[PDB]
RNA sequence: GGAGUAGCGCAGCCCGGUAGCGCACCUCGUUCGGGACGAGGGGGGCGCUGGUUCAGAUCCAGUCUCC
């Protein structure tokens, strides 16, 4: 057997990796799946670690119906447009037809507008921070598991603000914590940036974004945060009463991360053993497998399980295989496929010397006493997370460059990242993706300022800096 | 204050204190909820609490898909025909109509057993420990604010195993849990029973259930545990080979708790001063609100912002409350509303006399150091939750009665619970219902061996002990 | 033009006989330091609908699907 290499097939790797590892397994509708445990222990790291994020900057759970009145939608122009392709509708509901269809919700803005619509009223009740962990669903046609899904998981943020000064730091604020995420938690580097008005969020003002590159070359956006200013506020009737006594609307943003980040996980770091699991959000970080012979068996078992004590006391996530239908040489790739960071192999020829080998994913193995272990694992975990780290990061710069000529454009957008000028014209936009399928990722705030003429239509060029364009999932 | 009391119209009382208290919201959607943030947090409690105890039971999370091809739902009869009426369904989606309708979820057992039909092929495969957290449809007709709402959150856990006896052991298991649940930690007294066939869960060999009495007399059940035999096995091809060469249908199980249980903690404790929150699930515990007045305002809100860190030190969930728009009479009323079981009052004296006031929401009130609150506190939120529970158990005891005659029996089932005799006949059941509107709680556990007549009918008595009935919710 | 046959990957169809092989899975034993070995087993009725025939994955007709 085996695993369908990167280089040979890409998609294939990752389908069969997600599929291998039992990550998850395809539903029986049409564009979902099943997440399988493994595979949703590494969404509820995910959500812990955002949940503390979001704790810490005052915001607060809540939870909006599942249904939402299709009348809501059209209440937003540009919001209805751009979600009645993709909506799943109840029709029929308790043996009737209703009155007025039901939409299961693509997004919340809507609901959250109408409530909000009656719960603020002075400036008292702002600014408001909410939310929302659950499930949305949206019929998208070509589907991927995790990245794109009829049916997923997310986490999806809305607040409302009195001034647009407040709302925009929200809007920054909340990309950062995405970005932390992706950085101190997934390692995966990517860029902060604003996407171009062709690309944004049906409905808001403005979109800012994280852009990371797979090892495919392709790029993927890993979360979104959007300034949406009074489009719904003055949708839905969203006005308070300022201690000026003058009755304004508020300002509300939006943002989210879907489980799509499993795949930004899955595409950055696997290889073609399977997958790499960052330590900080993995399932089981060091993994037992024990080694034996008949009358090995027992002394053996027992000197693992103690180890699995050391360990779990040291606060670390530890898996005992104790599985006797499986030789180690089996769980060696079974554990290397579901991307365990360590695996501690103990046999009986390191009892003797109380000792133990500790086998990196990364590669390498080699010897400790088992004493010392313990108090040695943590740390070992922090330089996996470094290394991977720095890998993907070089991975990034070595294909990532600048394009001054239309020719060398087609070039780089074919093995990563192309920092290109552009006039900002949409229609342009429309151009270079029919021509070459790469689109705008975003206009980075860190960029360097530069002016110059569109890589393609030669105008002068927009936004001050070099727009980052790719081919994108 | 306008806190309709229990006394004149209970109904009445839930709905406005679920509002005035902040916990819901009317949905637009009808018989939907929108859960504000406080209400959530309690949520967020019961699910942090049964989380760890599924955890330590071996129960794993996973994520199984919200739309249910309508095909599913008939591969079980008794299942399709106890939820058949209480679908919304999915026709339109994408743009075109659906080639098969899409179902959203009721329950999750068919979709499941599709998935483990694949899954499980050897007993090395069992038992399938699973858990999901997620958001179910039923369309039903009378609904109330969280004990019956069109959408709703729960816990729905699902076991295959391999024998019988394991699968039995497992119902049994959670409905501890829960039991554990309501008593350790809502407060709540509870009576763990067996539903009669008429009333057990749609697909289900049997059902065991948590049922609560209210504070208006009515039972609710708080939480279910069926063992589903070889049902869903049998419908939806669920295999193994045992270590006997014979391949066989594991045995599944399923478990639920909603957020209803929030309701049974509303209505249990509840008061006409408003709710009354278990110490162990309240968001939160202590409430300090300063007194002052400008010339003191500095060193109030210094030893608050002190006694503040000094509680969550102790890790205690505390809310200083310096609100300075509001009068501490105005305060005392919303924290009582919103029942936290303790408030601590600083004022402008109690900073040389280095005393402050402990005041319970249950009665007590008395004056300790600042430095001895810290250390005191957690016992004193422990002797609360024996005193909640105390109450409701007297309650509880005083609204039970053993009746005899069919008379005695229509008396006791309008102030709570009544011990009848049974026949064991449905007919019998539904007619004691069309007379009464009282139903069949359970047929305890742990009750008293005995004969006797049906209290209607007057034939033998089946169960061989006292039935539980009560009108319910 | 090829192809739909066990969870996966395939052979069998010409020259009909009541379905087979690899991997997986069950049993037993031997194994166990980089995906073990042997023997014994369990599971499908061949995309679907006709027809010919004692008998149809196999022959005939037609319909659905993937490349
Ligand atoms: N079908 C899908 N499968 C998986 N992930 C998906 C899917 N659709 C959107 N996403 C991802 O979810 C995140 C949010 O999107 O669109 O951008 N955005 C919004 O929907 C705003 C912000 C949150 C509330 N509403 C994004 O980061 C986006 O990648
Ligand atoms: N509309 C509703 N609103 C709120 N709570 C509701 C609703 N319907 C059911 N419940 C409550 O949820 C728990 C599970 O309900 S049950 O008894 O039908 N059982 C089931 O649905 C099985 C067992 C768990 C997984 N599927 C139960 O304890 C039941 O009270
Ligand atoms: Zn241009
Ligand atoms: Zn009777």
């Amino acid at each position: 057997k085996g695993l369908t290499p990167q280089s040979q097939d890409f998609s294939e790797w990752y389908l069969e990796v997600i599929q291998k590892a039992e990550l998850a397994d395809y539903g029986p509708v049409r564009g979902t799946i099943v997440v399988r445990p493994y595979g949703y222990a590494i969404w509820e790291n995910i959500q812990q670690v955002l949940d503390r994020m979001f704790k810490e900057t005052g915001h607060q759970n809540a939870y909006f119906p599942l249904f939402i009145p299709m009348s809501f939608l059209r209440k937003e122009a540009e919001h209805v447009e751009g979600f009645s392709p993709e909506l799943a509708v109840v029709t029929h509901a308790g043996g009737e037809e209703l009155e007025e269809p039901l939409a299961v919700r693509p997004t919340s803005e809507t609901v959250i507008g109408y409530m909000w619509s009656k719960w603020i009223r002075s400036w008292r009740d702002l600014p408001q921070l909410l939310n929302q962990w659950g499930n949305v669903v949206r019929w998208e046609m070509r589907t991927r598991p995790f990245l794109r899904t009829s049916e997923f998981l997310w986490q999806e943020g809305h607040t409302a603000h009195a001034t647009r000064e407040e709302a925009e730091e929200e809007v920054r604020r909340m990309l950062s914590i995405y970005a932390r995420l992706a950085r101190e938690y997934a390692a995966i580097p990517v860029i902060e940036g604003l996407k171009t008005e062709k690309e944004k969020f049906a409905g808001a003002v403005y979109t800012t974004t994280i852009e990371a590159l797979m090892k495919d070359g392709k790029a993927l956006q890993a979360g979104t945060s959007h300034y949406l200013g009074e489009n719904f506020a003055r949708a839905f009737d969203i006005k308070f009463q300022d201690r000026d006594l003058q009755v304004k609307y508020v300002h509300t943003t939006s943002w989210g991360l879907s489980w799509r980040f499993i795949g930004a996980i899955i595409m950055t770091h696997g290889d073609d053993r399977g997958l790499v699991l960052p330590p900080r959000l993995a399932p089981i970080q060091v993994v037992i497998v024990p080694i034996y012979k008949d009358e090995s068996r027992e002394r053996v078992l027992e000197a693992a399980q103690g180890l699995r004590q050391a360990l779990l006391a040291q606060g670390l996530r530890v898996h005992l295989d104790d599985r006797d239908q499986h030789t180690p040489g089996y769980k060696f790739h079974e554990w290397e496929l579901k991307g365990v960071p360590f695996r501690v192999e103990l046999g009986p020829k390191d009892l003797e010397g109380g000792q133990a080998v500790l086998a990196s994913r990364l590669g390498g193995k080699e010897t400790l006493p088992l004493a010392a272990l313990p108090e040695a694992l943590p740390g070992k975990l922090d330089a996996f997370h470094e290394e991977l780290y720095r890998r993907a990061l070089a991975f990034r710069e070595d294909h990532t460059r600048k394009v001054d000529t239309y020719e060398a454009f087609k070039e780089a957008v074919q093995e990563g990242f192309a920092l290109a000028f552009h006039c900002g014209d949409k229609a342009c936009e429309r151009l270079i993706q029919e021509e070459t399928t790469a689109t705008t990722r975003c206009v980075p705030f860190e960029a360097e300022p530069e002016e110059g003429f569109c890589v393609r239509c030669g105008r002068p060029s927009a936004y001050g800096k070099r727009v980052v364009f790719a081919k994108a999932y």
